[PDB]
C-alpha cells in the first residue's frame, strides 16, 4: 500500500479512538481540522508511518491543541496547547455558522434595527463571515464572527436578492455574546426577486438544444490502482485530498522511454483570499480566506453524472472527519475523465507529399466547493504534450448590498436598488518542484529589445535574457506582460541531449494582484497576494503562504517570514508559490446567478525532452 | 437570396466571361485575387448588386489592373491600371513559387555554391519567400522573390531538417532572372533526419489510447439556410469566405426576446505578419504577411472527418477562382460543430435548498491553412452566455537554419547543428462593430488603486476609470496588464433597464507586440503590429491595416494613414483593430513537428443584457 493513499474511514476511527483514550478528545472538544501528513523527505525506504495532524477546539473556552498521531503504531506523537491571541484562531466550525443568526434573533439591539425596517425576524437570514483583525481591542483572543443580514420572503426564495444594508453585527461564538450591533442608516431592501428557477423569471425554457453524447465504448485510457494512483498517457501521479486544500496532486511524473522522470513533487492551491473593495464601514472589513479560514474541501459538492461531469466518469469519494471524529464520506466528490482537445500537431508538406494530423487529449481532475453564495470549481489538466494547467471556475451568486441613490465608485448596480461591491478572488498555487529530481533552480526570462545599429543593421533582431534567482531574498518577483516575462524551473545537473539543463516554463495570465493599499490590514494578512511569484527553500513546516492559523491572525505569517531566512535556492530543493486571481467588477449579466469566469496558469516543457514527446501518438481510429 | 451568400461557381464563371469579353482577361493575364465586395452601407432595401473585385497580373511585364464587375447586371464597373512601384505589387501567384527553384537550377553562381558544398542540385528544394523592401535599388518596380535552400535526401524526406545556411538568392519571376546570389560562407548541412512518420524516429506507437466517441443522435442544434446563414442558441450570423482573409463573419446578432440585436457587423483576421529576429544577412530580411502577400484562404486545407474535425460536423466548401478564372472548390474547407464546454452556472444554496447546475456549449467555426512549413488554424467560438472568442492555433514545422558553433542570441538549437531563429506570429483582427446598431464608442477601462485615508479608512477600496476615445488621433492604445486594462464598446443611445449604455468588453491576452526596432523596415510596413488597439471611423475602402497591396510596398499604408484623418469616433460607425500574437522562442519539443500553440482574444457582454441571458437554458437530459 502506497503511503500517499487517501485517508480511510478506518484510519479516521483509529485517530478518534487514540485521542479519546489519551483524554484529548473529551466531550467538550471539537476536531476543527484533520488530515494525513506527507511522508518526510527521503524516508521512502521504508516502513509505513501514517501520521495525522489534528486541530482540537474547546467549546467551553479552554485553549485548543495541535496534535499529531501515528495510527500505524497507535499513539499520540505530540500535543501542544496554543495561545490563539498569539498564533491565530483555529478554522471556523460548521456548527458556529448558525449560532450567529440564532443568537442575533434574541438580541435587543438587533431586534430594534429590524423593527425600524419593518422586517419579521423570522425572515432574516444572517451570513456568518470571518472577522479579520481591525481596530477593536476587545476581539484579540476572542473567537469573533461578523454577520450581514438578508431577507428571505418564503423558504424557497433567494435571500441574496434582498440585502439589509447599513446593518452589521459582531458575535463571539464561544461565550455566545453579541459584542456590537452597528446601524449606520436605513436602506430600502431591494424588492425584485432573484429566483432563477421561477418560470416567471426564466420565461419558457429552450427546446432548441439537442443532446451531445460523449462515450468511451471501450472504457477510459487511464488506470487507477491503490485507490488513487493514476497512470495516463505516460503520466504518473497520486490524487490526494485534504480537508483544507481540497484535491492535492502528488508525485507528478512522466515516463520518458523507460525512465519515470519526476516533474512536481506536490501541487496544491494552498490558500485563497476574497477581498472586497467597498469602503463603507458596513463592509470594509470583509475579506475571507476560504482555504485557511473555512477549509474548502469540507464543503465539496457531490458531483452528478451528466450534469456536473459528462462522459465516461470515474469518481473518488474522499473521507474526512466530522467535528467528533466520525468518518464522513463525500460521495462522488472528485471527477476524473479524459477529454478530446482538438488538434495536437498538423502539417501538410508540399515537398514530401505527407499529410499528418494528430489529435490532442487532456485528463481532467476536478472538484467543486460551495461556501455561502460562492461556488468554486478547481480543475487540473494534464495534456499529451507534457503541459500541466490549472483552472479555477468561479460561479454562484454575487454578494450584494444596497445601491446608493447617488451611485458609487466601488459598487455596481445589478437591478433597481441592488448593488454588488467590487472584489477580487485570489489564489496561491504551491508547487513543490521536482524537475528530474530535487536539485532545481528558477530563472526569470524577459524578452530583450535590440537597437538598430552595428551587428543589427536592419533593426530586426530581438533576444531574451534569463536571470537566476539564487537566494530567497531575491525571489519575490512581479509580472511584466509587456516583456513577455515567464519563469523557468530547471535542473542544472540533468541535461538533455543538446547538453542544456532540462526545464519547465511557467506561463502566468498576468492579472492584477492585490489592489488594497499596502498599509491595509488585508495587505499584511495576505502578503502573498501582493506579488506574482515567490520561491522558497523547501521545509516540512512551511506549508501555507499565510501560516497554519489564518483566522484572526495578525499579518506577517507565512511567506514574508519564510523568505527572511534568505536561504540558498540555486540548485536546491525548492518550492514555487504563484499568485493569480480575478478582479471582479460585477456586471448585469452576473445577476441573478452568474456565468462561470476563469483564471489559471500553466507549465510547459522547455527542453525537458530530447524532441517532441508525442511522436508515438497514433493516427486516429 | 441573401446578399452575403458565398460566391458560387456560376458567379465565378460569369466574372471570367465578363472580363474575357471586355478584353481584360487575355491569355497573358492572371487573376491574382478575386472576391465579392460587401454591400454598401444602407442599401439593404433593396436590389441585388453582386459585385466582385479582381486584381489582374500580366506575365509579360505590362501594368496590372484593379477591376470591379457586377455579375447581376453583367458589365465591368471600373478598371484601373496600377503603378506598382507606387502602391505595391499584387499578391504572389501560386505558379511563381516554383519558378524560383527551377530558375536557380540553371544559374551558374547557384550551381557554384551547391558544388562547393557537394550537394546534388536535384536534391535541393528552394523555399520561395516574399522579398520586402530593403536597400537594393534595382528591386523597386520589380516583382522579386527571395530563396532559401533545403536538402531533401529522398522524395519522402522532410527538407526542413537540412537547411543550407550562408546562402540566399533573389529572383525576378516576371523577367525570369537571378539578380543576386549571396554566399557568406559554408555551414555544415545538419545530418539528422526529421521524419516524424519514420518508425525508427517514432518508436512503437501507443496502444493505450482508447476511443472517445462524440455523437449527436438527434443531429446538431444549429441550422444552416441559404448556404451559409447560421442560427444557433439565439445567435444569428452569416459565414463568408474570402480568398485573402479566409473565414469572415457577417451580421453577428443575438435574439434577445423577440428583438434581433446586432453585435458585430463584420469580423475578420485582416492581416498577419511573421517577423524573424535573426540579424544574419542570410535571413534578416525575412518577414511574411501571410494574409496580404500570399492570401491565406487560397491555401485552406480540406478537413477530414474524425481527424481534423470530431463529432457531428457540417462542412462548407467555399469556391474561389484559379489564376484563369476557373471556379475551384475547396471541399470540406470550413468545419462547423457545437462542443460541450463544461459548467455554465452552478450554485447550491443552503438557505433555499435549491441545487442548480447548467452546462455550457460553444459553436465552433474553423478552417486550417498551410503556407510552406507553417500550418495555422483559425477558430471562432460563440458561447451560450453571449461571449465571442477567437483563437489562432499555430503548428507545422519550425523554419530552420544552421546552429553556429559559438552559439547564438537569436537562434535556438533543436538538434546537433540545427537551429531555429526567433520570430513572432502577429495577427490583426478587424471588428466592424455594431453594438445595438451603428452608433458606437470605445472606452478604455483601467483599475484604479486608492490610497488609505479619509473616505477609505481601512485602505481596502479600489475602483475603475473609463476614458472615452473621441477622435482617431487619440485611439491608438497599448495594453497595460498591471492595471487590468480592457476596452468597452458601447452604444450611448441604447440603454439597458438600469439606464446605462449597452456594451461589450474586449479582453486581450496582453502578449508582446512587434519587437523590431521602430526604425526598421518591418516596423514601417507593419505599423499596425506596434500597438494593441486602433479605432477608426468606418469607410468602405479602409479594409486592411497594411493597405490593399502589401507585397513589396513601402511603409505607411493602412492604419497610420487612416487615423491621420482624425475623424470623430464618439458615437459613430466605428471599426476596432486588435493586434495580438505569439513570440516564438523555439524549444526542443517543437522538433521535428510542433505541438499546437495558441493566442487569441474575447469579447464578453458588459451590461448589454438586462440580466443573465442564459436563465432559459434547461436542465440537462
Ligand atoms: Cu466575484
Ligand atoms: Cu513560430
Ligand atoms: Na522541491
Ligand atoms: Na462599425
Amino acid at each position: 500500500a502506497s503511503p500517499f493513499r487517501l485517508a480511510s474511514a478506518g484510519e479516521i476511527s483509529e485517530v478518534q479512538g487514540i485521542l479519546r483514550t489519551a483524554g484529548l478528545l473529551g466531550p467538550e472538544k471539537r476536531i476543527a481540522y484533520l488530515g494525513v501528513l506527507d511522508p518526510a523527505r527521503g524516508a521512502g525506504s521504508e516502513a509505513e508511518d501514517r501520521r495525522f495532524r489534528v486541530f482540537i477546539h474547546d467549546v467551553s473556552g479552554a485553549r485548543p491543541q495541535e496534535v499529531t498521531v501515528s495510527v500505524t503504531n497507535g499513539t499520540v506523537i505530540s500535543a501542544v496547547e496554543l495561545d490563539t491571541a498569539a498564533t491565530g484562531e483555529l478554522p471556523v466550525l460548521e456548527e458556529e455558522f448558525e449560532v450567529v443568526e440564532q443568537l442575533l434573533a434574541t438580541d435587543e439591539r438587533w431586534l430594534k434595527a429590524l423593527a425600524a425596517r419593518n422586517l419579521d425576524v423570522s425572515k432574516v437570514r444572517v451570513a456568518p463571515l470571518s472577522a479579520g483583525v481591525f481596530e477593536y481591542a476587545e476581539e484579540r483572543g476572542r473567537r469573533i464572527l461578523r454577520g450581514l443580514a438578508f431577507v428571505q420572503d418564503f423558504p424557497e426564495d433567494s435571500a441574496w436578492a434582498h440585502p439589509v444594508d447599513g446593518l452589521v453585527a459582531y458575535v463571539d461564538v464561544v461565550s455566545k455574546e453579541v459584542t456590537r450591533v452597528i446601524d449606520t442608516g436605513v436602506f430600502p431592501v431591494p424588492a425584485e426577486h432573484g429566483n432563477y428557477t421561477d418560470p416567471e423569471l426564466t420565461g419558457p425554457l429552450r427546446t432548441t438544444q439537442k443532446p451531445i453524447s460523449i462515450t468511451q465504448p471501450e472504457g477510459p485510457s487511464f488506470t487507477v490502482t491503490g485507490g488513487n494512483h493514476i497512470e495516463w498517457e505516460k503520466w504518473s501521479l497520486d490524487v490526494g485530498f485534504d480537508v483544507r486544500e481540497g484535491v492535492v496532486l502528488h508525485n507528478i511524473a512522466f515516463r520518458d522511454g523507460d525512465r519515470l522522470r519526476p516533474i512536481i513533487n506536490r501541487a496544491s492551491i494552498a490558500e485563497m483570499v476574497v477581498p472586497y473593495g467597498d469602503p463603507s464601514p458596513i463592509r470594509s472589513w470583509q475579506n475571507y480566506f476560504d482555504t485557511g479560514e473555512y477549509l474548502v474541501g469540507q464543503y465539496a459538492n457531490s458531483l452528478e453524472l451528466g450534469c456536473d461531469c459528462l462522459g465516461d466518469i470515474t469518481y473518488l469519494s474522499p473521507v474526512i472527519s466530522d467535528a467528533f471524529g466520525n468518518p464522513r464520506e463525500i460521495r462522488n466528490g472528485i471527477c476524473m475523465h479524459e477529454e478530446d482537445w482538438g488538434i495536437l500537431a498538423k502539417h501538410s508538406d508540399l515537398w514530401s507529399g505527407i499529410n499528418y494530423t494528430r489529435r490532442n487529449r487532456r485528463m481532467v481532475i476536478s472538484f467543486f466547493t460551495t461556501i455561502g453564495n460562492y461556488d468554486y470549481g478547481f480543475y487540473w489538466y494534464l495534456y499529451l504534450d507534457g503541459t500541466i494547467e490549472f483552472e479555477a471556475k468561479a460561479t454562484g451568486v454575487v454578494f450584494t448590498s444596497a445601491f446608493p441613490e447617488g451611485g458609487s465608485d466601488n459598487i455596481s448596480q445589478l437591478a433597481p436598488g441592488l448593488g454588488a461591491p467590487f472584489h477580487q478572488h485570489i489564489f496561491s498555487a504551491r508547487l513543490d518542484m521536482a524537475i528530474d529530481g530535487f536539485t532545481n533552480r528558477v530563472e526569470e526570462e524577459d524578452v530583450v529589445r535590440q537597437t538598430m545599429g552595428p551587428g543589427n543593421e536592419r533593426g530586426n533582431a530581438f533576444s531574451r535574457k534569463r536571470t537566476v534567482l539564487t537566494r530567497e531574498s531575491e525571489a519575490v518577483r512581479e509580472a511584466d506582460a509587456r516583456t513577455g516575462r515567464t519563469w523557468i524551473i530547471s535542473n542544472p545537473e540533468s541535461k538533455n541531449r543538446l547538453n542544456e539543463p532540462v526545464g519547465y516554463k511557467l506561463h502566468a495570465h498576468n492579472q492584477p494582484t492585490l489592489l488594497a493599499d499596502p498599509g491595509s490590514s488585508i495587505a499584511r494578512r495576505a502578503a502573498f497576494a501582493t506579488k506574482d511569484l515567490w520561491v522558497t527553500r523547501y521545509a516540512d513546516d512551511e506549508r501555507y503562504p499565510t501560516g497554519d492559523f489564518v483566522n484572526q491572525h495578525s499579518g506577517g505569517a507565512g511567506l514574508p517570514s519564510y523568505i527572511a531566512q534568505d536561504r540558498d535556492i540555486d540548485g536546491q530543493d525548492i518550492v514555487v508559490w504563484h499568485t493569480f486571481g480575478l478582479t471582479h467588477f460585477p456586471r448585469v449579466e452576473d445577476w441573478p446567478i452568474m456565468p462561470v469566469d476563469t483564471v489559471g496558469f500553466k507549465l510547459r516543457p522547455e527542453g525537458f525532452f530530447d524532441r517532441s514527446p508525442v511522436l508515438d501518438v497514433p493516427a486516429n481510429p
